[PDB]
C-alpha cells in the first residue's frame, strides 16, 4: 500500500488474534513459558538478541505492552456508552483475596492485564460486574473477531482501576432490581442459583 501499517496498530492486531493469552499471563503474574514469549519479543523486534538480564526482558515486554495500548487508544472512542459488564468466578477458593477486595465498598481493584468487558452482555457467573464509565476513559470497542460473535468487546489498557460502589447479594431485596438492568447470557437453565452477587463498580 501507499502507507505502512504502524507498529502500534499492528501490535494491537496481533494481540487481538494470537498474543493476548501469553501477554496477559505475564502481566497477571501467572505462569507462562518464556520460550514463546522470547520468540514473540524476537520476531516482533523488541529484542534483537536473547535477553541478558531480568530487567532487559521485562523492559521489552513493557515496550510490547506500550505498543498494544497505543494501538488501542487510537481506535475511535464510544462516549455514548455508560455501562459495560463482565461475569466472573469469585467463588473459586484461590481467589479469596480477590473476592475480599471486590466485595468491600470503597475498595479499589487494579487489573494488571488488559481488562475485557462487553457493553451488551454479561455471561452468567457467580459474580456479575456492572461497570460505570467516566468521560474520556481508555476503553475501546474492538473490530469483529474470528473466534466469537454475538456481543461487542470493549477492551481497556493495563492498570485499569475499579472502585467498588455497591455489593448486592442474591439474598438482598435489591438483587432483582439491579439484575433487571444487566443484560445476561441465558440464565434459564435448571440451576436457578448460579448468580451469587452483583457488584456495581466505576472505572477511575
Amino acid at each position: 500500500g501507499s502507507h505502512m501499517i504502524s507498529k502500534a496498530d499492528e501490535a494491537l492486531r496481533y494481540y487481538s488474534a494470537q498474543g493476548y493469552t501469553l501477554l496477559n499471563n505475564y502481566l497477571r503474574d501467572r505462569p507462562y513459558k518464556q520460550r514463546e514469549a522470547i520468540d514473540t519479543l524476537l520476531s516482533r523486534s523488541y529484542l534483537n538478541d536473547e535477553p541478558t538480564s531480568a530487567g532487559e526482558f521485562d523492559k521489552a515486554m513493557k515496550a510490547y505492552v506500550a505498543d498494544v495500548e497505543a494501538g488501542l487508544a487510537k481506535l475511535p472512542a464510544s462516549p455514548e456508552l455508560s455501562f459495560v459488564y463482565r461475569g466472573l468466578a469469585l467463588d473459586k477458593p484461590e481467589l479469596a483475596a480477590l473476592k475480599e477486595q471486590f466485595t468491600g465498598v470503597g475498595n479499589i481493584v487494579v487489573e494488571p492485564g488488559f481488562m475485557s468487558t462487553s457493553p451488551d452482555k454479561a455471561w452468567v457467573n457467580d459474580t456479575l460486574l456492572k461497570i460505570r464509565l467516566p468521560a474520556g476513559h481508555g476503553g475501546r470497542l474492538l473490530g469483529d473477531a474470528a473466534h466469537f460473535k454475538g456481543e461487542a468487546e470493549m477492551l481497556f489498557p493495563t492498570q485499569t482501576r475499579l472502585r467498588v460502589d455497591r455489593v448486592v447479594s442474591s439474598t438482598s431485596g435489591d438483587f432483582d432490581t439491579l439484575l433487571n438492568t444487566i443484560p445476561t447470557s441465558d440464565n434459564a437453565s435448571d440451576n436457578r442459583n448460579r448468580i451469587k452477587r452483583l457488584i456495581e463498580v466505576s472505572v477511575l
